[PDB]
């Protein structure tokens, strides 16, 4: 399995100015050992960033709709991703999940519809501070893997990414220790290997999408089932490309 | 109070190259009288559209968020929009307040946040079936303009556009005449004059943003209260200059 860094920008920068001199750096930074990197975008910045970055490294939207195209005001389409050429959406991200309010179903039908589409899909999940709490983590997180699964049509696992997302240590008070990250990741894995068999789940880059630093990448790196990370405020500083480089260590 | 149009294309076209196709298209449309010309086109094709737009004509984004960036991933926000020189965002519309489910609070601070930072709204209204059945469209839109009052900061009434949207008359077997557009943008201008002033009121463009198409246009434009229109699957087609054309009839 190759290594897999995503930098999610998320609603950043501001500007299309600050985006290019982004890229810019990224453009120059030395990539170590073997990763697929991705970089998730505004929806703006997207064209820029599409013809500007590196082409060894991959443009993802960081959402899209169900549908082609049509009457949904405010949203952006599969189509209009791929007709820059873009290969890759975020989809699920808790904050989506959360402050926007996309429900399971919504995001299944995001899926199946991204993937019959051709496009590669990041597809987060990841429990909340309650079932943490309780010690139902892992029933959490089927729960929300079983309704991803009927979405993948055969052929597609291979244009899979999963990332775990443990949203019961953002902004809550807790924090996640490395081996939190692996134990879900492996959750994961073995999740997929039951349900799906385990040629699929040995393949299947699972990626840890909490907190992603400099100081912590190389110790995630090196956990047997995690397989890259869903990056957040590092994707807009020169760490990032420490956390792409964390692969050595994987 | 200059005629306004306003062309959505939603979520259209499905790629760039159509976009380009329909700029150049608009490009060479003779508009005759006096009109104040807005395009409103989904995230992706919006630099595009900045660059290639007639200048004489404006841009609009569909949708922001309410913060200027963050951990939003997903959204694009309004310095995004304004670092590629648009000025303009519809905010509210019926397709977002459904199927996006965007409440009447997000969609005020939207615009608190948008007008603060120097842009001009398109701020979108109207009752659905069962107001509409029972007699109390009135008092449905005056509860969604009373939400949206407090938002408008002083001097800012002048960068404010209200769309009226018959949602009663989309998907559900009935249609909107003439005379209905006329009497709820009356509704609205009323509840502007009597909230927050006469000369407010007599300044607002309030627009229709029920179907407008070439065989309806002119009676519309031609109502008194009727100040222009949010213009739907017609902003796709060449009708859309007929629909800016319309301004002549008012
Ligand atoms: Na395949
Ligand atoms: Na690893
Ligand atoms: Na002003
Ligand atoms: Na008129």
């Amino acid at each position: 399995r190759t290594f897999f860094v995503g930098g999610n920008w998320k609603a950043n920068p501001k500007t299309v100015e600050e985006a290019e001199k982004l890229i810019e750096m990224l453009n120059g930074a030395k990539v170590e050992g073997n990763v697929e990197v991705v970089v998730a975008a505004p929806f703006g910045f997207l064209p820029t960033l599409q013809q500007k970055l590196r082409k060894d490294w991959k443009v993802s939207a960081e959402n899209v709709f169900t549908k082609p195209n049509g009457a949904f005001t405010g949203e952006v389409t599969v189509p209009m991703i791929k007709s820059f050429g873009i290969e890759w959406t975020i989809l699920g991200h808790s904050e989506r999940r959360d402050i926007l309010k996309e429900d399971d179903e919504f995001l299944a039908a995001k899926a199946k519809f991204a993937l019959e589409n051709g496009m590669k899909i990041i597809y987060c999940c990841g429990e909340h501070l309650s079932e943490r709490e309780a010690g139902k983590a892992s029933e959490f997180v089927s729960a929300q893997i079983e309704k991803m699964i009927p979405a993948i049509p055969a052929g597609k696992w291979d244009d899979v990414v999963i990332a775990y997302e443990p949203i019961w240590a953002i902004g809550t008070g807790k924090v996640a220790s490395t081996q939190d990250a692996q134990e879900m990741c492996k959750v994961i894995r073995d999740i997929l290997a039951a349900k799906v068999g385990a040629d699929i789940a040995n393949k299947v880059r699972i990626l840890y999408g909490g907190s992603v630093k400099p100081n912590n990448c190389n110790e995630l790196a090196a956990c047997p089932d995690v397989d890259g990370f869903l990056v957040g405020g590092a994707s807009l500083e020169p760490g990032f490309i420490n956390i792409v480089n964390s692969n050595v260590h994987s």
